[PDB]
DNA sequence: CCTGGATGGGA
């Protein structure tokens, strides 16, 4: 009858996360479960018999059960994990242990990160010959401190003949552990105190695919958090350090205080696809160096935050990065962008992504991005661009350009010269105060998406955005305002499918009618539709002219009433309506006859005291009803009974003491969701709601533990299964 | 490596 795995939830996974458990649950048969998650409980002691009932486990997560500062120490009996002979993955992270427990040989992945284990020797990982993955980060650093440092004894890991991944970050290491297994494909030793590297440190590691050695010589300028500055001026790299790494696909040297590069570092890495040079002092290097000469397979290059301690121009060697797909140049702080600055990138055949934000650019010739071969995304957000030189997804597929958070006060169509192939643009969070009239975006003949939110557009002109013949989505949200009429242009936008006028300063001379044959989605939330629909018949047909409209969002409009007339005069094509977060107290549910094709209705966050008015009227096509976070106290029988297509209903965060089956009739059997959490259910031993929820248990989210009682006081705040309610 | 610009994940 009951779910078999109380107080946990069965996903062959069983989820016991965040249940304040102090011991491993014992729960018909527990011999078919293979995965158990106990994340962030209170288990502080583990014992030889704790997992005996879970003999066939393959995966075990115990993260955050006994967190070190920030105090907790975990005790583990010797035979604890041995009961699980087929155990493959074990996560022991964020637990105060000082030694690694005894483990079965079937182990494959192991996490020991953020513990108090300070020493790894040959005895620590005994019998783990099939171990492929070992993580142990953050055992000795400012958030999990230790006197001295973690010590990995030379050759301790050589028993792991199958090891591919090894991470030992934030451990205050001063050297790379010696004689590591040569089978390694991933080595991460970043953010220790390794101020010196050479071929000795990486000896015998010929199967390395990525290597992370960043943060070992940190500049700490404007560091928000406790940081250890490198004693020397820079990381010391022996010229032949990585020279024997013939499979190296990834190298990260971030925050290494590098002042110059050296071409010797890369000349052996003929598979190098990823290079992270961010957070060093290469401002002058990147402009002159020849190091990029033979990085032929290089796909990703991170140059971010290499700022000056002239005019920026990338080195000529960049023209050899024929495989380059992505370039990060954020936070470099060069105030001028021109035809030279990036010239050696233009002929690069596959360069699609260019990151150029947080650079304090106040002069930019955007035309240069029209000369590029395969550019798909250029981010110029958070800069100081103020004019011509002297919904965004758009993801992966559309020539997109982001000019968010700049200093545009006026749009002059000459700033878009050569950008005519742009399909998406964002000018949000500028300070554009300008009466749009149709002369601002002429070159943008192919623009499909335009984000102009958080500006100060005057929108009286009916010719607005008419020079954008392919415009499909327009975001004018959070726009702050004696001729024309507000929003008159919508009818003259032939292809507009999505529009947002959310949170706008609406004028008195706002148009009384919105029109379009193409608009399918309108966000009109955060406006004054309550004060507009109280003005009589003036705005009674405000939305009627949007023929074909499918989705309307009328959230946060301070609606206290919703007459049938206003409903009847919405487009008959409507399928989704959201009145979320209004002040609707009473509502005639039979008035949904006026929305014949309505499929989804969201009335969450209103004052619906009850569901009485009122009945879901046949033959509504309503599939989803959301009445969460009202203060519903009751519902009339057969309320949902006539909604033959009803699948989802959310009654959460109300104040029902029960949930009755007579509310639904035969419909409740087909419900896909029935969310009843956060209700003060009265858990008397008679209660029949438990018999109802149990009938549709799979369709009830958080049933096993998330649905709580509100009374009686001893069962309050506790699950409806805390005591067995079916006994009287 | 991914993520952000700091640090934690990871498999
Ligand atoms: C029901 O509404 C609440 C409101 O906060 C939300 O948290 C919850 O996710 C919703 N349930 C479903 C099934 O969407």
């Amino acid at each position: 009858t009951l779910p078999a795995f109380l107080p946990c939830e069965l996903k062959g996974l069983v989820d016991c996360n965040w249940l304040f458990l102090k011991s491993v649950p014992r729960f018909a048969s527990c011999s078919n479960i293979t995965r158990l998650s106990l994340i962030s409980n209170r288990i502080h002691h583990l014992h030889n018999s704790d997992f005996v009932h879970l003999s066939n486990l393959r995966q075990l997560n115990l993260k955050w059960n006994c967190p070190p500062t920030g105090s907790c120490h975990m005790t583990i009996e010797p035979r604890t994990f041995l009961a699980m002979r087929t155990l493959e993955e074990l996560n022991l992270s964020y637990n105060g242990i000082t030694t690694v427990p005894r483990l079965p040989s079937s182990l494959v992945n192991l996490s020991l990160s953020h513990t108090n284990i300070l020493v790894l020797d040959a005895n620590s990982l005994a019998g783990l010959y099939s171990l492929r993955v070992l993580f142990m980060d953050g055992n000795c650093y400012y958030k999990n401190p230790c006197t001295g440092a973690v010590k990995v004894t030379p050759g301790a890991l050589l028993g792991l003949s199958q090891l591919t991944h090894l991470s030992l970050k934030y451990n205050n290491l001063t050297k790379v552990p010696r004689q590591l297994p040569p089978s390694l494909e991933y080595l991460l030793v970043s953010y220790n105190l390794i101020v010196k590297l050479g071929p000795e440190d990486l000896a015998q590691l010929t199967s390395l695919r990525v290597l992370d050695v960043g943060g070992n010589c940190r500049r700490c300028d404007h560091a928000p958090n406790p940081c250890i500055e490198c004693g020397q001026k820079s990381l010391h790299l022996h010229p032949e350090t990585f020279h024997h790494l013939s499979h190296l696909e990834g190298l990260v040297l971030k925050d290494s205080s590098l002042h110059t590069l050296n071409s010797s570092w890369f000349q052996g890495l003929v598979q190098l696809s990823v290079l992270d040079l961010s957070e060093n002092f290469l401002y002058e290097s990147i402009t002159h160096t020849n190091a990029f000469q033979n990085l032929t397979r290089l796909r990703k290059l991170n140059l971010s935050f290499n700022y000056r301690k002239a005019r920026l121009h990338l080195a000529s060697s960049f023209k050899n990065l024929v495989s380059l797909q992505e370039l990060n140049m954020n936070g470099i702080f060069f105030r001028l962008l021109n035809k030279y600055t990036l010239r050696w990138l233009a002929d690069l055949p596959k360069l699609h992504t260019l990151h150029l934000q947080m650079n304090f650019i106040n002069q930019a010739q955007l035309s240069i991005f029209g000369t590029f071969r395969a550019l798909r995304f250029v981010d110029l957000s958070d800069n100081r661009i103020s004019g011509p030189s002297t919904m965004d997804r758009c993801k992966n597929f559309k020539f997109t350009m982001d000019l968010s958070r700049n200093n545009l006060v006026t749009i002059k169509p000459e700033m878009f010269v050569q950008l005519s192939r742009l399909q998406c643009l964002s000018l949000s969070h500028n300070s554009i105060a300008q009466a749009v009239n149709g002369s601002q975006f002429l070159p943008l003949t192919n623009l499909q998406v335009l984000d102009l939110s958080h500006n100060k557009l005057d929108l009286y002109h009916w010719k607005s955005f008419s020079e954008l013949p392919q415009l499909q989505a327009l975001d004018l949200s959070y726009n702050s305002q004696g001729i024309g009429h507000q929003f008159s242009f919508v009818t003259h936008l032939s292809m507009l499918q999505s529009l947002s006028l959310a949170h706008n300063d609406i004028h008195t001379r706002v148009s009384s009618h919105l029109n379009s044959n193409s608009v399918r989605f309108l966000d009109f939330s955060g406006n004054g539709m309550g004060r507009m629909w109280d003005e009589g018949g003036l705005y009674l047909h405000f939305f009627q002219g949007l023929s074909g409209l499918l989705k309307l969002d009328l959230s946060q409009n301070n609606l206290h009433i919703l007459r049938p007339q206003n409903l009847d005069n919405l487009p008959k094509s409507l399928k989704l309506l959201s009145l979320r977060d209004n002040y609707l107290s009473f509502f005639n549910w039979t008035s949904l006859s006026f929305l014949p094709n309505l499929e989804v209705l969201d009335l969450a966050g209103n004052q619906l005291k009850a569901l009485t008015q009122g009945t879901l009227p046949n033959g509504t096509l309503l599939q989803k009803l959301d009445v969460s976070s009202n203060s519903i106290v009751s519902v009339v029988p057969a309320f949902f009974a006539l909604a033959v297509e009803l699948k989802e209903v959310n009654l959460s965060h109300n104040i029902l003491k029960t949930v009755d089956r007579s509310w639904f009739g035969p419909i409740v059997m087909q419900l896909t969701v029935l969310d009843v959490r956060s209700n003060p259910l009265h858990c008397a031993c008679g209660a029949a709601f438990v018999d109802l929820l149990l009938e549709v248990q799979t369709k009830v989210p958080g049933l096993a533990n998330g649905v709580k009682c509100g009374s009686p006081g001893q069962l309050q705040g506790r699950s409806i299964f805390a005591q067995d309610l079916r006994l009287c």
